[PDB]
């Protein structure tokens, strides 16, 4: 049994074992294994179970779908769909059958139509499947932890670990110059180079929040209006901190003082260090002018 992170947005990765993601990442994984040689045999049949279980132990991803179920070439989740039984961490139950923040469970065999499952199974005997599905990088995945995913794939088992999946963070605390006092209601846009082109980050989830940000989605435009203003919290430690980055080289960008300062430092260059919140809080002073 092999699995792997296949794909980010639809887009095919390379395979390691760690990887960065960002907050709203469609990630797509496969879970591989042989369907028995003798899948169709007699003993009333031999198999009556055929389940793959998949969990996570951590928060941090949501379930999106089972997309495929492919042998030689051949996607079978059409022929297979509603004869099986299936239960993800999306419905009701799964809490209190499984009780993981992320899974699923399929039964090939455990539906309403084993028969014509096994039958099905028994042309492609002896051969490779693989499962494969989608899940979403959800606001409850900090900085400062690796998570990972378990398969188990039984006839009554065999265990794989997936890869291990991490995002960044940055904190920020703007001060009045020359002392350690929060200023509330700064006002700043994250700024990043994509190759040559400039572009600023939209928030999704965050209507509402200031200071603190844990977005459900984090996309970049070049339309710099429509950037996310982001505002610093009056509290004491980090006003202003984000979550769901991928590591590298960013901007902060003042647009605009809190009342009765001024910008001292337009842009703060910053780095998201991979899977961390970065080496320290990054101050940034304004100038008092009242
Ligand atoms: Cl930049």
């Amino acid at each position: 049994v092999t699995k792997n992170l296949t794909e980010i947005n639809e887009q095919a990765v390379a395979t390691k074992d760690l990887h960065d993601v960002a907050v709203g990442d469609v990630l797509t994984y496969q879970v591989q294994f042989q369907i028995p040689h003798d899948i169709g045999a007699l003993a009333t049949f031999k198999y009556n179970q055929f389940k793959v279980l998949d969990y996570m132990t951590k928060e941090g991803l949501t379930f999106k779908a089972l997309t495929a179920i492919t042998v030689d070439g051949q996607d079978i989740l059409k022929a297979l769909t509603g004869k099986m039984a299936f239960m993800s961490s999306n419905d009701a139950a799964w809490q209190q059958t499984h009780n993981y923040p992320f899974g699923f469970e399929l039964d090939f065999l455990g539906g309403t139509d084993p028969d014509a499952v096994r039958n099905l199974l028994t042309q492609y005997a002896g051969k490779r499947v693989t499962v494969a599905y989608t899940g979403i990088v959800n606001e409850k995945m900090i900085p400062d932890q690796k998570v990972g995913n378990t398969a188990e794939v039984s006839f009554d088992k065999i265990t794989v670990n997936g890869p291990e999946i991490q995002t960044g963070g940055i904190r920020f605390f703007k001060h009045e110059a020359g002392s350690s006092k929060s200023l509330a209601n700064a006002t700043f846009i994250l700024q990043r180079m994509n190759g040559n082109v400039r572009e600023y980050a939209v928030l999704e989830g965050v209507n509402g929040m200031a200071g603190t940000y844990q977005p459900t989605k984090i996309t970049w435009t070049t339309n710099q209006d429509a950037a996310t203003r982001l505002k610093t919290s009056g509290a004491e430690t980090a006003n202003l901190t984000i979550q769901g980055l991928l590591p590298g080289r960013y901007t902060l960008v003042e647009t605009a003082a809190p009342e009765g300062y001024e910008i001292l430092d337009p842009t703060t260059d910053f780095e998201v260090i991979a899977g961390t919140w970065g080496t320290k809080t990054i101050r940034i002073a304004n100038t008092p002018v009242n």
